[PDB]
């Protein structure tokens, strides 16, 4: 017995076919079962046929026979169907309300989350359907990992490479950071690993958790936890105040953070606030300066990824008292220059999924484009705060929707925060890029930021572009372009000053091939977000939708502080690059 | 001609913009608004607005003055003078009766774009009707003039009557060697030269197909075939007129049950001025267009379309149902391309006239049937209404099928609502008629494209053939001068071919003709391209996606590609997106 998810009317009915088993009242449960393939209704007892050996569980074929339930072939004379007059029979049938958005619920409840419109709907529906979609989406993700085969250790080459055997028949998962395995030995549980495909032979690369000498015969399954029910909304109702409510602003604010004076004020005069901080505009600067402007404020700094949390720590290590900070870590080697798992310190740095239950004066949520609605709900459910600051850039990378194979997910459907930034606009917008040369800045400014991103630097005259399709050779789940490595290898002898450049490409395997030939430090576009380097060498590798994504390209070319070389494959993005075109050797 | 009507507000003028490839007439007001907000500074009157001093190269109208009785710059102007471009106007005739425009912004973006972005065509299909025509002429003249920028090819070595080696001019670009780029061949004689027909190339050597058939020698050279672009006058669509009863058209008393499921649509045609027909693959567009004449047996009908092959298919259908003495196939004497020869030639007054848009005469008709409307541009639509003053207009085609190859468009994807005016109505307000039953394809293909591009409104006639297969295999992509090559994908078909020998009757279809050429060397099947297979049908089809690019993943291209099969189809897919949309049987990769 609980509350219907659509209209909160109390009910004893749950849909036995939905993966979340939501509470649906008599009318909502009717409108769900008649227009979907979901027919199993659970109550204080399941709505199945009470006859010996009968397997009729379809509620639309079931009848209320006194106290029991029956199909047509086993019903008593005095009986009527459970589904009639727009209601499924159940407790509190007289006290129903019904809903006006059952249509969206049906599509959320029955989709397989492979289409982009499944995520669009999960972000344009009501708040209670946003939580149900996140539960159902994550439950489908965890369940779908069951179909992937187990990874058997075929050979242990080194402490960082090995050979894997794959189960015949069952599909194989893409080997990157998004897929996390659990290792067994036959009876110990070996640990928690990830995989990546290098360049030497059939060998993969592993980055494990608990140290262990894994032997031939060990098998890796996949890391699947349990999806917890959501209770808190993605965004609490916005509260506006005319004075700074709940905070004590300082009057001796240093020069470094005086430009953001009209910003932390807005943080104090609102319940939540959204700041869009494009690359190199001092996002982390704004976040840390909030702590100095409100020096007594207990502040929780959180993000999804460990690297985004660690970056906030390295910036905090410079301007904040070390003993008043803590890095919350769950049982990846992350920031380790604070005191670990000290929940009560004034400044808490912690990933979303590992957050504890506490309160705070201000909560800062960074890298908001990487956040899912599930994450937004968890933050509100774990952190009771006077002010929530959501920091990120909808024109940067989103969370990896592993099931999404059909369609393109636009930034306004990443989460509730990104949706507001793309519709009513963000509350604050850091519009001066102080990292990149004018060529890069002006390129992304017209590419994603609608000419709002301004350059604090001159043209560097060291940003070059080259159109050179080359040869694309794919492997197990990545792409490789050696001819594009060939151009860069040529470039590194003609321009020996660029030997200090970082190689960036949309693919892990090409980076390993880049490392093998060039020797440059390699970095995927995913792991490069929130980072900066003087020189950057980028090969687009392929002409796919993955390497042509403008958000991925925005992050890629905005890693440079001095110069960049873009070996391009797609015509449009090359023609949109405001760089000096180079002649093909 | 120095005097005409302003292209924006129709006021008479003695001014034309010399920087615009079309030299449109612009009034005193419109000319000023155009020159001051763009880089177009050359204005033409009876004489060009340029400085007439010995040795001066000043041609900016904003730096010139009318002095004495000529045009001079600031350095050379006589004391008594006045500026040519000032006070909101460029000087010229009828300076008191000018109207001006409300927004030249659309005209300026049409007149200064390079037509390499998809947004350039979006504007060309959303502007006012007079700007659609100007944008049609501007795009078309840009295409033809850019053709002249390519280098000339020369035969250096002949390998057979199919393959030959080409020599190319140094320093000039070389055209992509596909079926879209047609060349005019030339052979050298004692003096001068002579034209030896038209040719297309494919795939280090190339394979050629000619309008005629010579055993061409070394030294023959090919220049991309260029065409002049006439000015446009008529709209892309006539004004709409819904009538109370069937006007100018008389139904038949009894009718065949071949075209019985079209009687509702046939009456819809006869009560509104123009009408649209969306007909998916299979379906039977030509059967409908011909049966329309049997419902109004006395109606004069002009069947038109862009390509000769599209007009030829209507002739073959009319040969089966319409009197042959009632049909005339119009063939322009210019360019003698092999077309339909079973009808009398160039009889404009015949009851059934079959003619391409480019060769249309100036006549009238009870009904005009414009077939394959997705392949048309707004230029074609304007020509049809300028040459053919009809009583009804029926546009047949499919917005989900391929459009005219926009050769200049290399950045962005053009959506069906921006193909032309007719597809714009079909994609927004919906087509007047829809043929919802597909007779050609096995049910797997039909349910796919019905859920892919047809809103599940396309109904399968056949059953599940159980011979529709799909494989996910990216393989190895290699590029050459103008296409791509996926040898591992062809090597995948080879293991499949020796496993299923009956599939040697299948047609090979890949988005690029380079991958096609390599298939006819390891496999052997007859190869086609999605654009070179539109309209026709085959038993078995073997499709290799080759790449994951926007060209290989175009939903319209993939819609046409997979709907060429009557029985079975094998898809070696690169895109996970379209692979998962294919309701086919999957296979493991050996
Ligand atoms: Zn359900
Ligand atoms: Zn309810
Ligand atoms: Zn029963
Ligand atoms: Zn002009
Ligand atoms: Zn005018
Ligand atoms: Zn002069």
């Amino acid at each position: 017995v609980g509350a219907c998810v659509l209209c909160n009317s109390q009910t004893s009915l749950r849909c036995g076919a939905c993966i979340r088993r939501p509470f649906l009242c008599c009318k909502c449960c009717y409108d769900h079962v008649i227009s979907t393939s979901h027919k199993l209704v659970l109550s204080v007892n399941p709505y199945v046929c009470n006859a010996p050996g009968c397997d009729v569980t379809d509620v639309t074929q079931l009848y209320l026979g006194g106290m029991s339930y029956y199909c047509k072939s086993h019903k008593p004379p005095i009986s009527f169907p459970l589904c009639a007059n727009g209601q499924v029979f159940g407790l509190y049938k007289n006290t129903c309300v019904g809903s006006d958005n059952v249509t969206d619920f049906n599509a959320i409840a029955t989709c397989d989350w492979t289409n982009a419109g499944d995520y669009i709907l999960a972000n344009t529906c009501t708040e209670r359907l946003k939580l149900f979609a996140a539960e159902t989406l994550k439950a489908t993700e965890e369940t779908f990992k069951l179909s992937y085969g187990i990874a058997t250790v075929r050979e242990v080459l080194s402490d960082r490479e090995l050979h894997l055997s794959w189960e015949v028949g069952k599909p194989r998962p893409p080997l990157n950071r998004n897929y996390v395995f659990t290792g067994y030995r036959v009876k110990v549980q070996i640990g928690e690993y990830t995989f990546e495909k290098g360049d030497y032979g059939d060998a993969v690369v592993y980055r494990g958790t608990t140290t262990y000498k894994l032997n031939v015969g060990d098998y890796f399954v996949l890391t699947s936890h349990t999806v917890m029910p959501l209770s808190a909304p993605t965004l609490v109702p916005q509260e506006h105040y005319v004075r700074i409510t709940g905070l004590y602003p300082t009057l001796n604010i240093s020069d470094e953070f005086s430009s953001n004076v009209a910003n932390y004020q807005k943080v104090g005069m609102q319940k939540y606030s959204t700041l869009q901080g494009p690359p190199g505009t001092g996002k982390s600067h704004f976040a840390i300066g909030l702590a100095l402007y409100y020096p007594s404020a207990r502040i929780v700094y959180t993000a999804c990824s460990h690297a985004a949390v660690d970056a906030l720590c390295e910036k905090a290590l410079k301007y904040l008292p070390i003993d008043k900070c803590s890095r919350i870590i769950p049982a990846v080697e992350c920031f380790d220059k604070f005191k670990v798992n000290s929940t009560l310190e004034q400044y808490v740095f912690c990933t979303v999924n590992a957050l504890p239950e506490t309160t705070a004066d201000i909560v800062v949520f960074d890298e908001i484009s990487m956040a899912t609605n599930y994450d937004l709900s968890v933050v509100n459910a774990r952190l009771r705060a006077k002010h929530y600051v959501y920091i990120g850039d909808p024109a940067q990378l989103p969370a990896p929707r592993t099931l999404l194979t059909k369609g393109t997910l636009e930034p306004e459907y990443f989460n509730s925060v990104c949706r507001l930034m793309k519709t009513i606009g963000p509350d604050m917008f850091l519009g001066t890029c102080r990292r990149c040369p004018a060529e890069i800045v002006d390129t992304v400014s017209a590419l994603v930021y609608d000419n709002k991103l301004k350059a604090h630097k001159d043209k560097s005259a060291q940003c070059f572009k080259m159109f050179y399709k080359g040869v694309i050779t794919h492997d197990v789940s990545s792409a490789i372009n050696r001819p594009q490595i060939g151009v860069v290898r040529e470039f590194l002898t003609r321009n020996p000053a660029w030997r200090k450049a970082v190689f960036i490409s949309p693919y892990n395997s090409q980076n390993a091939v880049a490392s093998k030939i060039l020797g440059l430090p390699t970095q995927t576009v995913d792991s490069s977000q929130g980072s900066e380097y003087d020189y950057v060498i980028f090969t687009q590798t392929t002409e796919t939708a993955h390497s042509c994504n403008v958000n991925r390209f925005n992050v890629a070319i905005t890693r440079a502080k001095v110069g960049i070389l873009c070996i391009m494959s797609d015509r449009d993005l090359y023609d949109k690059l405001q760089f000096t075109s180079l002649e093909i050797p």
